[PDB]
C-alpha cells in the first residue's frame, strides 16, 4: 500500500508488486539502501539488485540471490521479507549492525523476472528463463545449470524442452551473465548465497565433481552451525553437505562457479518443505520460513565477517 509497514508479507506477490515494494523501501531508508539495475531480462524487463550499505570503499560484500527458478515462490517472498528485516535490525541487533558496519549486502529478489511473470499468468510451475532464438519450439534454459563450472558435463540436459536444459554455451543467459559481470567487476565478494526450494538442504560445492574442495572442513562446520541455528525457532530439520554428495551430480550451478572465482563462502539453501507441498507452499508458511533462514544466513554472514 502506501508504506512497507503496511505491505502484506504473508501473501504471495506479483512482479509489479515486488518492484513497487523496492521503490518504497528505498524511499523510506535512502541512507541504507539503493536499487541498482544490473541488466535486462530476455524480454526486456529491468533486473534489479538492492544494495545495503552504510558507506565506505569497495567494501567486502555478501551476495544473495533468490528466485532463479521462478516457480519456487517461497524464495522471492523470503527475499522481500529479508529486505525489510535488514532495514529493521540495523541499529537494533548487535551482530547484524556489526556486519553492516563493515560489509555491504547485495540482494537480488527476482533473479528470473520473465519466468516469474510467466508463473503468474501462464504456468505456475514454469521454472526456466523465457529465452528463444534457437533450433527448437521449446523456450528457456535452466538458469542454475547455465554457469561456467563444469558446463555441459553430466548433471544437466542438452534437451531444449527439458526442465534442466543447460543452454547453448556457458553464461548464454542474460540473467546469468548480469550477475557474473557484476560480481566479477566488483572483485570483492566474500560470500555468494543462492536461495531455492524445496527439500530442506544446506549445500556447498561441488555439484559437478566428486573432488572435495580444499575448504571443506570449514564450510562443513559453517553449514553444521547454520543448520543448528535455523532449526532453533520451529524445529525445521535440514541436511547439509556437498551438492553432489547430498542431492545429485548437477553441472553448471552458481555456487560452483562462485567458489571457483575464489568466493569462499559459497552456499545454496533449498527451503521448505520436503515434498508435501513442494512448490506450492501455503502462504501461512512464508514468514515462518523467512524467520528461520534468517538465522542460518546470519550465521554464515557472521562467519564471513569474523573469518
Ligand atoms: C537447488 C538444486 C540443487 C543445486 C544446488 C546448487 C547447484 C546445483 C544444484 C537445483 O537443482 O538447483
Ligand atoms: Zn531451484
Amino acid at each position: 500500500a502506501r508504506s512497507t509497514n503496511t505491505f502484506n508479507y504473508a501473501t504471495y506477490h506479483t512482479l509489479d508488486e515486488i518492484y513497487d515494494f523496492m521503490d518504497l523501501l528505498v524511499a523510506q531508508h535512502p541512507e541504507l539502501v539503493s536499487k541498482l539495475q544490473i541488466g535486462r531480462s530476455y524480454e526486456g524487463r529491468p533486473i534489479y539488485v538492492l544494495k545495503f550499505s552504510t558507506g565506505g570503499s569497495n567494501r567486502p560484500a555478501i551476495w544473495i540471490d533468490l528466485g532463479i527458478h521462478s516457480r519456487e515462490w517461497i524464495t522471492q517472498a523470503t527475499g522481500v521479507w529479508f529486505a525489510k528485516k535488514f532495514t529493521e535490525n540495523y541499529g537494533q541487533n548487535p551482530s547484524f549492525t556489526a556486519i553492516l558496519d563493515s560489509m555491504d549486502i547485495f540482494l537480488e529478489i527476482v533473479t528470473n523476472p520473465n519466468g516469474f511473470a510467466f508463473t503468474h499468468s501462464e504456468n505456475r510451475l514454469w521454472r526456466k528463463t523465457r529465452s528463444v532464438t534457437s533450433s527448437s519450439l521449446c523456450v528457456g534454459v535452466d538458469a542454475n545449470r547455465n554457469w561456467d563450472a563444469g558446463f555441459g558435463k553430466a548433471g544437466a540436459s542438452s534437451s531444449p524442452c527439458s526442465e534442466t536444459y543447460h543452454g547453448k554455451y556457458a553464461n548464454s543467459e542474460v540473467e546469468v551473465k548480469s550477475i557474473v559481470d557484476f560480481v566479477k567487476n566488483h572483485g570483492n565478494f566474500k560470500a555468494f548465497l543462492s536461495i531455492h526450494s524445496y527439500s530442506q538442504l544446506l549445500l556447498y560445492p561441488y555439484g559437478y565433481t566428486t573432488q572435495s574442495i580444499p575448504d571443506k572442513t570449514e564450510l562443513n562446520q559453517v553449514a553444521k552451525s547454520a543448520v543448528a541455528a535455523l532449526k532453533s525457532l520451529y524445529g525445521t530439520s535440514y541436511k547439509y553437505g556437498s551438492i553432489i554428495t547430498t542431492i545429485y551430480q548437477a553441472s553448471g550451478g552458481s555456487i560452483d562457479w562462485s567458489y571457483n572465482q575464489g568466493i569462499k563462502y559459497s552456499f545454496t539453501f533449498e527451503l521448505r518443505d520436503t515434498g508435501r507441498y513442494g512448490f506450492l507452499l501455503p502462504a501461512s508458511q512464508i514468514i515462518p520460513t523467512a524467520q528461520e533462514t534468517w538465522l542460518g544466513v546470519l550465521t554464515i554472514m557472521e562467519h564471513t565477517v569474523n573469518n
